DNA sequence: GCTCTACGTCATCA
DNA sequence: GCTCTACGTCATCA
Protein backbone atom coordinates (compact mmCIF):
# COMPACT_ATOMS: atom_id res chain seq x y z
CA UNK A 1 0.00 0.00 0.00
CA UNK A 2 1.32 3.59 -0.89
CA UNK A 3 3.63 6.12 1.58
CA UNK A 4 3.91 9.58 2.43
CA UNK A 5 6.20 10.95 0.15
CA UNK A 6 7.63 12.83 3.22
CA UNK A 7 8.15 10.68 6.11
CA UNK A 8 8.15 6.96 3.33
CA UNK A 9 6.37 5.28 6.56
CA UNK A 10 2.35 6.65 7.18
CA UNK A 11 -0.11 5.39 4.84
CA UNK A 12 -3.03 7.18 5.76
CA UNK A 13 -2.99 10.34 4.27
CA UNK A 14 -4.22 13.78 5.21
CA UNK A 15 -8.01 14.06 4.23
CA UNK A 16 -7.39 17.70 2.74
CA UNK A 17 -4.08 17.19 1.12
CA UNK A 18 -5.33 14.21 -0.82
CA UNK A 19 -8.66 14.90 -1.86
CA UNK A 20 -8.59 18.44 -2.43
CA UNK A 21 -4.81 19.04 -3.49
CA UNK A 22 -3.64 16.12 -4.41
CA UNK A 23 -0.49 15.53 -2.26
CA UNK A 24 -0.01 11.72 -0.67
CA UNK A 25 0.84 13.57 2.56
CA UNK A 26 -0.19 12.29 6.30
CA UNK A 27 -1.44 15.08 8.48
CA UNK A 28 1.93 14.61 10.64
CA UNK A 29 4.51 15.46 8.08
CA UNK A 30 2.28 18.65 6.82
CA UNK A 31 2.59 19.85 10.60
CA UNK A 32 6.20 19.28 10.13
CA UNK A 33 6.47 21.20 6.76
CA UNK A 34 4.46 24.78 7.07
CA UNK A 35 7.27 26.01 4.44
CA UNK A 36 5.12 22.96 1.78
CA UNK A 37 1.97 21.93 3.34
CA UNK A 38 0.62 25.26 5.62
CA UNK A 39 -2.93 26.38 4.12
CA UNK A 40 -3.00 30.27 3.39
CA UNK A 41 -6.23 32.40 3.00
CA UNK A 42 -6.31 34.31 -0.38
CA UNK A 43 -5.60 37.74 0.88
CA UNK A 44 -2.20 36.11 2.62
CA UNK A 45 -1.81 35.26 -0.78
CA UNK A 46 -1.76 38.62 -2.33
CA UNK A 47 0.32 39.77 0.56
CA UNK A 48 3.12 37.02 1.09
CA UNK A 49 3.58 36.44 -2.61
CA UNK A 50 1.68 39.64 -4.49
CA UNK A 51 -0.69 37.13 -6.83
CA UNK A 52 -3.50 39.29 -8.24
CA UNK A 53 -7.62 38.05 -7.84
CA UNK A 54 -7.76 37.27 -11.44
CA UNK A 55 -4.66 34.85 -11.08
CA UNK A 56 -6.23 33.43 -7.73
CA UNK A 57 -9.47 33.35 -9.35
CA UNK A 58 -8.24 30.56 -12.10
CA UNK A 59 -10.19 27.33 -11.64
CA UNK A 60 -7.67 26.01 -13.83
CA UNK A 61 -4.57 27.26 -11.91
CA UNK A 62 -4.71 26.28 -8.01
CA UNK A 63 -6.58 24.03 -6.25
CA UNK A 64 -8.36 25.30 -3.56
CA UNK A 65 -10.58 24.86 -0.16
CA UNK A 66 -13.65 26.41 0.31
CA UNK A 67 -15.04 27.34 3.97
CA UNK A 68 -17.32 29.50 5.49
CA UNK A 69 -16.22 32.83 6.35
CA UNK A 70 -15.37 32.98 10.05
CA UNK A 71 -16.30 36.20 10.55
CA UNK A 72 -20.15 35.65 9.40
CA UNK A 73 -21.49 33.21 6.88
CA UNK A 74 -23.05 35.41 4.69
CA UNK A 75 -19.92 36.83 3.87
CA UNK A 76 -17.94 35.68 0.71
CA UNK A 77 -16.53 32.19 1.31
CA UNK A 78 -13.10 31.82 2.63
CA UNK A 79 -10.49 30.26 0.35
CA UNK A 80 -7.48 28.19 1.27
CA UNK A 81 -4.31 27.24 -0.72
CA UNK A 82 -1.34 25.14 -0.15
CA UNK A 83 1.84 27.00 0.21
CA UNK A 84 3.71 24.94 -2.16
CA UNK A 85 1.47 25.78 -5.46
CA UNK A 86 1.34 29.08 -4.60
CA UNK A 87 4.93 29.92 -3.74
CA UNK A 88 5.95 27.79 -7.19
CA UNK A 89 3.14 30.02 -9.38
CA UNK A 90 4.50 33.41 -7.56
CA UNK A 91 8.75 32.21 -8.28
CA UNK A 92 7.69 31.74 -11.71
CA UNK A 93 6.03 34.97 -11.21
CA UNK A 94 8.89 37.07 -10.24
CA UNK A 95 11.90 34.65 -10.61
CA UNK A 96 12.85 32.72 -7.38
CA UNK A 97 12.45 33.59 -4.43
CA UNK A 98 15.09 36.22 -4.64
CA UNK A 99 12.94 38.01 -7.16
CA UNK A 100 10.11 38.26 -4.39
CA UNK A 101 12.09 39.68 -2.32
CA UNK A 102 13.03 42.45 -4.48
CA UNK A 103 9.18 43.32 -5.01
CA UNK A 104 9.02 43.18 -1.17
CA UNK A 105 11.13 45.85 -1.57
CA UNK A 106 9.62 47.79 -4.51
CA UNK A 107 6.39 48.11 -2.31
CA UNK A 108 8.17 49.39 1.10
CA UNK A 109 9.67 52.34 -1.36
CA UNK A 110 6.07 52.68 -2.73
CA UNK A 111 4.43 52.79 0.71
CA UNK A 112 7.55 55.10 1.63
CA UNK A 113 7.36 57.84 -0.73
CA UNK A 114 3.06 57.74 -1.01
CA UNK B 1 -54.19 56.02 -33.39
CA UNK B 2 -51.01 57.06 -30.29
CA UNK B 3 -48.91 59.74 -31.66
CA UNK B 4 -45.23 60.93 -31.24
CA UNK B 5 -44.70 62.57 -28.49
CA UNK B 6 -42.29 64.74 -29.50
CA UNK B 7 -44.47 66.24 -32.79
CA UNK B 8 -47.79 65.29 -32.09
CA UNK B 9 -48.32 63.76 -35.71
CA UNK B 10 -46.59 60.69 -36.61
CA UNK B 11 -48.30 57.52 -36.44
CA UNK B 12 -44.90 55.57 -36.93
CA UNK B 13 -42.69 55.43 -34.16
CA UNK B 14 -39.19 55.09 -34.45
CA UNK B 15 -38.41 50.92 -34.11
CA UNK B 16 -35.47 51.14 -32.29
CA UNK B 17 -36.66 53.88 -29.94
CA UNK B 18 -39.97 52.47 -29.36
CA UNK B 19 -39.14 48.36 -29.24
CA UNK B 20 -35.92 49.10 -27.13
CA UNK B 21 -35.99 52.00 -25.31
CA UNK B 22 -39.86 52.42 -24.82
CA UNK B 23 -40.01 55.75 -26.47
CA UNK B 24 -43.01 56.74 -28.45
CA UNK B 25 -40.86 58.99 -30.90
CA UNK B 26 -40.50 58.72 -34.85
CA UNK B 27 -37.78 59.08 -36.87
CA UNK B 28 -37.86 62.29 -37.68
CA UNK B 29 -38.24 63.93 -33.84
CA UNK B 30 -35.24 61.62 -33.26
CA UNK B 31 -32.87 63.40 -35.34
CA UNK B 32 -34.34 66.79 -34.52
CA UNK B 33 -33.48 66.45 -31.13
CA UNK B 34 -30.75 64.77 -30.62
CA UNK B 35 -30.33 66.35 -26.75
CA UNK B 36 -32.76 63.72 -25.88
CA UNK B 37 -32.65 60.84 -28.32
CA UNK B 38 -28.84 60.11 -29.82
CA UNK B 39 -27.64 56.75 -28.90
CA UNK B 40 -24.59 57.01 -27.50
CA UNK B 41 -21.49 54.26 -27.14
CA UNK B 42 -20.57 52.67 -23.46
CA UNK B 43 -17.14 54.96 -23.75
CA UNK B 44 -19.18 58.12 -25.25
CA UNK B 45 -20.95 57.42 -21.71
CA UNK B 46 -18.07 57.25 -19.99
CA UNK B 47 -16.39 60.09 -21.52
CA UNK B 48 -18.38 61.99 -21.62
CA UNK B 49 -21.17 61.60 -18.26
CA UNK B 50 -18.28 60.09 -15.82
CA UNK B 51 -20.26 57.14 -15.73
CA UNK B 52 -18.64 53.76 -14.59
CA UNK B 53 -18.77 49.83 -15.89
CA UNK B 54 -20.28 49.26 -12.76
CA UNK B 55 -23.72 51.51 -13.97
CA UNK B 56 -23.49 50.50 -17.41
CA UNK B 57 -23.75 46.88 -16.85
CA UNK B 58 -26.42 47.28 -14.53
CA UNK B 59 -28.93 45.51 -16.85
CA UNK B 60 -31.95 47.13 -14.38
CA UNK B 61 -31.02 50.63 -14.72
CA UNK B 62 -30.78 51.68 -18.38
CA UNK B 63 -32.04 50.09 -21.84
CA UNK B 64 -29.58 49.66 -24.21
CA UNK B 65 -29.22 48.18 -28.06
CA UNK B 66 -26.38 45.16 -28.73
CA UNK B 67 -24.49 45.42 -31.86
CA UNK B 68 -21.67 43.74 -33.53
CA UNK B 69 -18.09 45.61 -32.78
CA UNK B 70 -17.50 47.42 -35.85
CA UNK B 71 -13.90 47.25 -35.68
CA UNK B 72 -14.29 43.21 -35.47
CA UNK B 73 -17.41 41.24 -34.88
CA UNK B 74 -14.64 38.50 -32.66
CA UNK B 75 -14.55 42.15 -30.51
CA UNK B 76 -16.78 42.67 -27.29
CA UNK B 77 -20.25 43.89 -28.86
CA UNK B 78 -21.05 47.39 -28.99
CA UNK B 79 -23.68 49.07 -26.76
CA UNK B 80 -25.97 52.06 -27.68
CA UNK B 81 -27.60 53.77 -24.63
CA UNK B 82 -29.86 56.46 -25.27
CA UNK B 83 -28.86 60.06 -23.99
CA UNK B 84 -32.28 61.02 -21.97
CA UNK B 85 -31.65 58.08 -19.76
CA UNK B 86 -28.09 58.50 -19.64
CA UNK B 87 -28.33 62.37 -19.38
CA UNK B 88 -30.67 61.78 -16.06
CA UNK B 89 -29.19 59.61 -14.45
CA UNK B 90 -25.60 61.73 -14.28
CA UNK B 91 -28.00 64.63 -13.36
CA UNK B 92 -28.69 62.71 -10.45
CA UNK B 93 -25.18 61.19 -9.92
CA UNK B 94 -23.17 64.68 -10.33
CA UNK B 95 -25.82 67.13 -8.71
CA UNK B 96 -27.28 68.51 -12.62
CA UNK B 97 -25.96 70.00 -15.22
CA UNK B 98 -23.62 72.44 -13.15
CA UNK B 99 -22.34 69.73 -10.98
CA UNK B 100 -21.12 67.74 -14.37
CA UNK B 101 -19.02 70.28 -15.45
CA UNK B 102 -17.85 70.82 -11.97
CA UNK B 103 -16.84 67.41 -12.52
CA UNK B 104 -15.32 68.08 -15.47
CA UNK B 105 -13.31 70.73 -14.47
CA UNK B 106 -11.55 68.51 -11.85
CA UNK B 107 -10.42 66.24 -14.04
CA UNK B 108 -8.64 68.59 -15.90
CA UNK B 109 -6.94 69.72 -13.39
CA UNK B 110 -6.12 65.83 -12.53
CA UNK B 111 -4.37 65.51 -16.18
CA UNK B 112 -2.42 68.76 -16.28
CA UNK B 113 -1.22 67.92 -12.50
CA UNK B 114 0.04 64.37 -14.01
CA UNK B 115 2.54 65.94 -15.98
C1' DG C 1 -4.41 36.82 11.06
C1' DC C 2 -11.88 37.16 5.77
C1' DT C 3 -13.39 38.75 0.81
C1' DC C 4 -15.51 41.50 -2.97
C1' DT C 5 -15.97 45.46 -5.15
C1' DA C 6 -15.25 50.14 -6.19
C1' DC C 7 -12.85 53.84 -6.63
C1' DG C 8 -9.68 55.57 -10.21
C1' DT C 9 -6.61 55.76 -14.83
C1' DC C 10 -5.02 54.01 -18.74
C1' DA C 11 -3.21 50.44 -21.71
C1' DT C 12 -3.66 46.63 -24.15
C1' DC C 13 -5.81 43.09 -26.51
C1' DA C 14 -9.75 41.48 -28.21
C1' DG D 1 -15.76 58.68 -32.95
C1' DC D 2 -15.23 50.01 -29.85
C1' DT D 3 -14.85 47.13 -25.28
C1' DC D 4 -12.81 44.38 -21.54
C1' DT D 5 -9.46 43.45 -18.59
C1' DA D 6 -5.39 44.37 -16.01
C1' DC D 7 -2.35 46.99 -13.35
C1' DG D 8 -2.29 49.97 -9.01
C1' DT D 9 -3.36 50.83 -3.90
C1' DC D 10 -6.85 50.69 -0.88
C1' DA D 11 -11.56 51.13 1.70
C1' DT D 12 -15.82 49.60 2.51
C1' DC D 13 -19.22 46.45 3.10
C1' DA D 14 -20.55 41.96 3.17
ZN1 LIG E 1 4.37 11.51 6.43
ZN1 LIG F 1 -42.46 62.92 -34.12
Amino acid sequence: APKCIECHINIEMDPVLHDVFKLQVCKQCSKEHPEKYALLTKTECKEDYFLTDPELNDEDLFHRLEKPNPHSGTFARMQLFVRCEVEAFAFKKWGGEEGLDEEWQRREEGKAHR
